[PDB]
DNA sequence: CGACCTCGAGATCA
DNA sequence: CTCGAGGTCG
């Protein structure tokens, strides 16, 4: 069942993150999202999986793949599962992108 | 006739 | 979370 498939994915799912290392990870206050759950899914437009985990936890934020009841903000760039996406929308919680989730620190600063 | 983006169900993890 | 199958733009 495994091969290699992310060689493909690129057209696939049009993945690969271009500004790695160089974009993300802010300069705001570490309590920013030390409050409600970020959750991401998916792949926004260049991150890891990793560096977004890095950036909510150390600002205090809880990071998991199961949406919650007080995640309230959930990040989803290109994803497909309507299933995840499903309980959010029920919930009420907010569909924001990459900046999205950025923009929360940005604010603050 | 070739490239590309959306639904979807099964493992993932609080 | 992370592959899974499809229909439309090209």
């Amino acid at each position: 069942k495994r091969t290699n498939y992310q060689a493909y994915r690129s057209y696939l799912n049009r993945e690969g993150p271009k500004a790695l290392g160089s974009k993300e990870i802010p300069k705001g206050a570490e309590n920013c999202l030390e409050g409600l759950i970020f959750v991401i899914t998916g792949v926004l437009e260049s991150i890891e999986r990793d560096e977004a985990k890095s950036l909510i936890e150390r600002y205090g934020g809880k990071v998991t793949g199961n949406v919650s009841k007080k995640t309230n903000y959930l990040v989803m760039g290109r994803d497909s599962g309507q299933s995840k996406s499903d309980k959010a929308a029920a919930l009420g919680t907010k569909i924001i992108d990459e900046d999205g989730l950025l923009n929360l620190i940005r604010n603050l600063e």
